[PDB]
């Protein structure tokens, strides 16, 4: 009965007739972490994860709700939950259950990411090489840039071929995901208040307007009670913005924030971070007016930032190291909160999730059968670029932004 809703102003959410601030986190690996150690989770490790995000006073985790196969490929979690259209690794979506179930446990919501622009849960550029049937994706590593791969991955929603066909695969999940019965708690996930919201998919790269609008119509009458979002950046303009947001059932708006990725900061400089903490503050600043623009309201549901490279530059491995100080992220990160705790007591901001938490993970630790290092770094990327660690400084960050957050909340109620 408890779902999360917009508030009538559009200006925030509400949960039980109250306002409902964002202290969230991504948890994308939650899903497999939550398997059975048969299909390479180890659940054990996942409910303590859940437990200790819980004492830092997270409410929602943005997670994963989609992964396709083959599961030869590099670069992506294994195993996938989707091996091939239609046909899912029970062990694997077993573990959404579990993940679900433990997130209600501790009265926490989650977004469920139901697809994928890149390469790291086989996404888009997957649902192409199926339909093409030519299982050579163009990964963006050695000569193959950033953009070929980008505009391969593009033909599933451009190209008008590929498309229909690629988006009926791509339906056939999302029905299949908010239809799944929780095979622990009895609850079908288009029912379960646990679930806050479905989003369309990871960081869509300029998608048309129209598919936003058919696959947002579909979300929502396959769930009617649930929100839906899209999963945009929110990167390029406000048209950009308003071409994924501006849709009867595109209910909030998000965005993420990239410095390093951008070219904007260099976690190697020990100068470096005042560009970044420039960057993220105008950031905030245009988005939120983006958002109250739509009367809509607006999370930052993934950011993040490097450890201390520039204590010691010329070593590449130590940049990686848990060891390695996150004296710049820790104060990227409290800058971002204080902000963001203003703009919401203004009511132009609903909160964030941090990317990521690696909670138990650890990059010098060894992969699993299945080759994976389990973290908060999905593996199309360095281990422990970015994961928060259980005992990383920059838990009580956190930790205070969600108390600050919440102080907010309880304001914004009476």
């Amino acid at each position: 009965f408890a779902f999360v809703k917009i508030a009538s102003d559009g200006k925030g959410f509400t949960r039980y007739g109250e306002p409902y601030l964002i202290r969230g986190a991504n948890y994308w690996q939650g899903m497999n972490l939550g398997a059975d150690d048969c299909s390479g989770g180890d659940r054990k490790r996942m409910e303590l994860e859940i437990k200790q995000m819980a004492e830092m006073g997270i409410n929602n985790l943005r997670v994963m709700a989609s992964s396709e196969g083959p599961d030869d490929q590099p670069y992506r979690m294994r195993p996938s939950m989707m091996p091939q259209p239609g046909k899912y690794n029970e062990g694997v979506f077993v573990g959404l259950d579990y993940l679900l179930d433990t997130m209600d446990r501790y009265n926490m919501t989650a977004v469920m990411t139901l697809g994928n622009f890149w390469q790291w849960s086989g996404g888009f550029g997957q649902y192409v090489a199926w339909i093409t049937g030519n299982q050579t994706i163009p990964y963006p590593v050695g000569d193959v840039t950033y953009d070929e791969f980008t505009q391969f991955a593009a033909r599933f929603y451009n190209d008008s071929e590929i498309a229909p066909k690629a988006n009926k695969l791509f339906k056939d999940h999302i029905y299949t995901v908010q239809n799944r019965r929780n095979t622990v708690n009895g609850k079908i996930y288009k029912e379960d208040p646990v679930i806050m919201s479905w989003q369309i998919a990871n960081e869509p790269q300029e998608a048309p307007a129209s598919w936003f609008e058919e696959i947002s119509t579909f979300i929502k009458k396959g769930a009617p009670k649930h929100l839906v979002s899209a999963g945009l950046e929110s990167k390029l303009d406000e048209y950009d913005f308003d071409r994924a947001h501006d849709h009867k059932n595109i209910d909030y708006t998000t965005c993420h924030c990239w410095v390093e990725n951008w070219g904007i900061y260099d976690p190697a400089d020990p100068d470096g971070l005042p560009h970044a903490n420039e960057y993220m503050h105008d950031f905030l600043e245009s988005r939120s007016k983006w958002a109250a623009q739509l009367n809509k309201p607006i999370v930052m549901e993934a950011f993040g930032m490097a450890r201390d490279a520039w204590r010691n530059p010329e070593d590449e491995t130590y940049k990686y190291l848990p060891s390695t100080p996150t004296s710049h992220k820790d104060e990227y990160y409290q800058k971002a909160f204080n902000q963001i705790v203003s703009l919401a007591s203004n009511r132009s901001f609903s909160g964030s999730n941090f990317w990521a938490y690696g909670g138990e993970g650890r990059s010098t630790y060894p992969p699993n059968p299945y080759g994976m290092v389990w973290l908060g770094d999905p593996p199309h990327e360095p281990h422990g670029w970015y994961s928060v660690y259980s005992n990383d400084t920059t838990v009580q960050i956190i930790k205070d932004y969600n108390a600050n957050l919440l102080k907010v909340q309880k304001e914004l109620s009476k």
